[PDB]
């Protein structure tokens, strides 16, 4: 997906810090969209931002098991190619 893949593979990392981190999931949430606003320009961190709402919380789901690296992750929820 290019920037949707390359997004979900930025917020899988960044999820799988913070977990390690002791955050909580809506700690993880709040920070992940307000880091969208590292994004260049208005349209894109706000694509990120719905990326981040879409897709972090099953995000965390999935990576509770055996699956948690971002190309695998990303792979699955097919916004990177395959
Ligand atoms: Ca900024």
């Amino acid at each position: 997906g290019s920037l949707p893949c390359d997004i979900c593979k930025d917020v899988v990392t960044a999820a799988g810090d913070m977990l390690k981190d002791n955050a909580t999931e809506e700690e993880i949430l709040v920070y992940l969209e307000k880091t969208c606003d590292w994004l260049p320009k208005p349209n894109m961190s706000a694509s990120c931002k719905e990326i981040v709402d879409s897709y972090l919380p099953v995000i965390l789901d999935i990576i509770k098991g055996e699956m948690s690296r971002p190309g695998e992750v990303c792979s699955a929820l097919n916004l990177c190619e395959s």
